[PDB]
């Protein structure tokens, strides 16, 4: 029974609220007494951020925490979002934090429309620096976040969707996750590697399982299996990753390197066929501390 | 993708209790905490306990039940079925709007996987037509709640109880009896042979036509006869007419006829699938509903 799960989102939805302007409306992070957003709220192609925003009022921005209106006693930019000061501190803001995710790790995001939270479910950034999220029109604002103890990590702030799908955004100081803009111009990810720590600890917990038809007797150094590793555009693994996954080494009396040469075997000769925990596919956004907690 | 509802609403619910060592998660609604009765056990867990017995035996005292830090005060107590309802001297100021519901198999509902009463993790399942679910519950877990929210009204559908010897997982609803054959006591016990949601994997291949998947639509159709004889080869539930209704808003908006459907979904199971992908999975998937489909 291993599945992907999201951490509880109750102490994000009470800080979800509405941001419009003009015509144009998505969601905001209410936070104390300050308010971010995507800055592209301001839109209406090439835009000068900085000649929209002087073009605003504070009364431009309405803004509603569910029934209640919120007044905006100023604003300012940072980098891709705006912060809007309020008259009213959220009285539901937990303990938090803003942090730069890292490509292979997770966290949970809450889909919100029109303010109101939607659905919540777990992904990771990916190398190539974007997600592959479930968003609809109106879900700009929608936050990705982790929680340890009490606290709040917040961790992403979704802004657009790439013509392959996939989707982009930013940390909550605005700055993007890769090399993408908020301009609606071509924009293209990079070519997605797998993430390799991930597929790995899958394997793992595929061997917990009982399934454990692909390990094999062959060896591997970690040099030539990244080198193999690179021609199937899986990550290179790192000395910190074999450490990472030492407890689930541990637990099956496989070590490291003899998992690297499985999967070095699956990358080469393909599976015929066969299946790892149900499927075809090598899965990539199960960390070693999923496999570890379940 | 599959999506759990916000847990919000659900998570101010939750509350620790206690029975001596035992400890599990129970369901605050107003002045009622709701728990598994098996926390009143010890280390007859897998003897047949007598319930009643070690109910008679209790008072409001032994039941250590906290919100948080704050300790509330046990007024009174009675057992239904197999959860015990325990009077608390405080009313639970953060109670949702809410209704206690049996779900049906197929119908899908979000989990609010708990620990020592505090809320640790969210995910969607399904209830199997065997009455199991497929969840992710360890040590500590029971108490547990599956819910729905649409739309301010939170419908509870399950309360944790219990891990089969193959892993699934089985509980009740809020009213205490279980789903399917099962009883709350640590004796190895199987369910019937699961079967795969014939209307799940329907709605599924409508949600996949629309996000761009098509491949394996076909020219063919097959009549509901002739279909079902090749779902029951497969172990697939028999479809009927209702379930064909249900899928009628799906055919709609796909302008793809049930029972058109119903032949690429044949062809899907007598060819396999060529190692590639619907809506990105390479199976067969069955716990997204019609209902899930058409909110997302
Ligand atoms: C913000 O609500 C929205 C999120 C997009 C909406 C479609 N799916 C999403 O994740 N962002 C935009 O609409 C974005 C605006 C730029 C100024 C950042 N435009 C965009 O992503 O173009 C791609 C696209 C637009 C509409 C539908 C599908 C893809
Ligand atoms: C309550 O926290 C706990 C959660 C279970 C155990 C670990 N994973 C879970 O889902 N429930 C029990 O420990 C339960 C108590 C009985 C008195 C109902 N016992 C149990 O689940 O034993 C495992 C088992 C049950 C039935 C057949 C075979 C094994």
């Amino acid at each position: 029974g291993f599945r992907k799960m999201a951490f509880p989102s109750g102490k994000v939805e009470g800080c979800m609220v509405q941001v419009t302007c003009g015509t144009t409306t998505l969601n905001g992070l209410w936070l104390d007494d300050t308010v971010y957003c995507p800055r592209h709220v301001i839109c209406t192609l090439n835009p000068n951020y900085e000649d929209l925003l002087i073009r605003k009022s504070n009364h431009s921005f309405l803004v509603q925490a569910g029934n209640v209106q919120l007044r905006v006693i100023g604003h300012s930019m940072q980098n891709c979002l705006l912060r809007l000061k309020v008259d009213t501190s959220n009285p539901k803001t937990p303990k938090y934090k803003f942090v730069r995710i890292q490509p292979g790790q997770t966290f949970s995001v809450l889909a919100c429309y029109n303010g109101s939270p939607s659905g919540v479910y777990q992904c990771a950034m990916r190398p190539n620096h974007t997600i592959k999220g479930s968003f609809l029109n109106g879900s700009c604002g929608s936050v990705g976040f982790n929680i340890d103890y009490d606290c709040v990590s917040f961790c992403y702030m979704h802004h657009m969707e790439l013509p392959t799908g996939v989707h982009a955004g930013t940390d909550l100081e605005g700055k993007f996750y890769g090399p993408f803009v908020d301009r609606q111009t071509a924009q293209a990810a990079g070519t997605d590697t797998t993430i390799t720590l991930n597929v790995l600890a899958w394997l793992y917990a595929a061997v917990i399982n009982g399934d454990r038809w692909f390990l094999n007797r062959f060896t591997t150094t970690l040099n030539d299996f990244n080198l193999v590793a690179m021609k199937y555009n899986y990550e290179p693994l790192t000395q910190d990753h074999v450490d990472i996954l030492g407890p689930l080494s541990a637990q099956t009396g496989i070590a490291v390197l003899d998992m690297c040469a499985a999967l070095k075997e699956l990358l080469q000769n393909g599976m015929n066929g066969r299946t790892i925990l149900g499927s075809t596919i090598l899965e990539d956004e199960f960390t070693p501390f999923d496999v570890v907690r379940q």
